[PDB]
């Protein structure tokens, strides 16, 4: 019954999973009660028997390791509320930095047409679309991805400017390749031997982590375009062997996190 007593008991159950256990419980409780984080303030109570059990289930669920954000059915990325669920990779905060680089690149060059390969939750393409006049073409090998991205776009009023199709790389948009000014991706960059609550396709790029990159730069002619993709810490020197002329950016941590091929001409 006692709501805040409950919240303490659960915090402890998540100490080996998260440093911020209390916040996770507050979130879970809020969700289960179908309420806003910020209304959790009455200084007393507010939870019924069946609600109590549900919360305990979900704390159990999370206790094992199951990502928090599958349970919430939601994730903030760029201060926008993105839907997620099993089968969709959950946005990481580092990818924000990528979207912010992409947006300045747009302003600088007045870019109007942008692609997002492996859109996932739609988190990069929708953001770029939401915070600029660009239109975005997005792909993903996964059907869940594409349903979810279409919903997220629609959920942020950019359905008129964010188009998503199932397929690999830009095969479903051969018709638009010409016009694409900027290709964006947070692809799978993890080794096969760096070993999931999230889709395997989303994480790994073979025993190297580079399987995506090799295919991309082999298959596609990037002349006249700009490429900008997130990358694993370690792969800078090997990536320089896949593509030359490429630039590589440090992130907030001061670790290389993005490759940047600018082939946009004057
Ligand atoms: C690392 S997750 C990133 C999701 C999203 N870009 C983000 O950062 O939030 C990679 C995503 O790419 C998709 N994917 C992997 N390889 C792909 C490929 N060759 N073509 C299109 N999509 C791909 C997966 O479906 C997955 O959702």
């Amino acid at each position: 019954r006692k709501i805040w007593s409950l919240i303490r008991d659960c915090s402890g159950k998540l100490e080996g999973v998260t440093e911020t256990s209390v916040l996770e419980v507050l979130l879970i409780v809020s969700r289960v009660l179908g309420i806003r984080k910020e209304d959790l303030f009455l200084k007393d109570l507010g939870v019924s028997p069946t609600e109590e059990k549900r919360i305990l289930e979900l704390v159990e669920k999370r206790a094992s390791g199951y990502p928090l954000h599958y349970i919430l059915g939601e994730k903030e990325f760029m201060g926008l509320s993105f839907l997620v669920e099993e089968g969709v990779f959950v946005p990481r905060p580092e990818t924000e930095e990528l979207v912010e680089l992409a947006l300045e690149l747009i302003r600088k060059y007045g870019i109007k047409t942008v692609a997002d390969i492996g859109t996932g939750s739609g988190a990069i393409g929708v953001s770029v679309a939401k915070f600029s006049d660009a239109i975005v073409f997005a792909t993903d090998v996964s059907s869940k991805a594409v349903e979810i991205a279409r919903k997220n776009a629609e959920r942020h009023g950019v359905s008129d400017r964010f188009f998503v199709r199932k397929g690999e790389f830009l095969e479903p948009f051969k018709e638009k390749f010409a016009s694409i000014e900027m290709i964006l991706s947070n692809p799978p960059y993890v080794k096969s031997s760096a070993h999931l609550f999230e889709p395997p396709e989303a994480l790994f790029g073979g025993e190297d982590g580079l399987d995506f990159y090799r295919e991309f730069f082999g298959r596609y002619d990037t002349s006249g375009k700009i490429v900008l993709m997130e990358i694993g810490e370690d792969q800078v020197e090997e990536l320089k062997k896949i593509v030359s002329d490429t630039v590589f950016l440090k992130d907030s941590a001061g670790k290389y996190r993005f490759l940047l091929l600018n082939r946009r001409s004057s």
